[PDB]
Parts: structure tokens; sequence; C-alpha cells
């Protein structure tokens, strides 16, 4: 169940690196 | 097991979208 | 006991890229 | 197995990490 | 091999607190 967390982190990082990169594309 | 496979999977989605800010900086 | 530490560093990752999103919203 | 896949895939985000401080520096 | 998961996320931290002093530099 420690891997369940892993897994839900990754799921954030990816949702995180999508508003980075629409964001870059605002500038 | 199947939770390996996620965790492989979003590793793969986050080296491409990696890849496209790299991109994005070099262009800009 | 690698598997917490792992868990740990993601967490913090989220928070990061969560922290550079402020950043650039920022300006 | 895959942690193949994982350890690679890490090794590859450091490298594209460093690119975006290379070019974050000489930019 | 854990250890080479566990050394590259302790060095993407790094790699990431890198970027946000150079985006808190200029």
């Amino acid at each position: 169940e420690q891997l369940k967390w892993i897994s839900f982190c990754l799921f954030l990082i990816c949702l995180l690196l999508l508003c980075i990169i629409f964001m870059l594309y605002r500038g």
C-alpha cells in the first residue's frame, strides 16, 4: 500500500507537468 | 504487477512531457 | 525501507513542481 | 522486469532535467 | 537496483531545487 501512493504521486506529476507546459505556451 | 505497469506508463508520459518543455525553451 | 524513501521524494517532487507552477503564474 | 524501465526512465529524466538547467544558464 | 531508483530520486529533487533557484535568480 506504499505502492498505491507512489502511483497516485506519478499521476499528479503528470498533471503538474501539463500545467507547466500550458503556462509556458501562455508566455 | 498491475501497479508497476501504471508507474511505467506514467514515467513514459513524464519523459514525453519533459521533452516538450525542453523543445519549448529551446524554441523561445 | 527504500519504498518509503521513494514515496517521500515523490511527494516532494509534487510540491516542488507545484511550487514551480506558482512561480510561473507569478510573472 | 519492468524495473529496468523505471530505472532507465529516471536515468533519462535527470538527463532531460540537466538539459533544462543548461538552457536556463546558457540562455 | 532500488538504490538507483533511490539515488536518481534524490538527484531529481536537487535538480528541481536547482531549477527553482535559477527561476528565483532572474
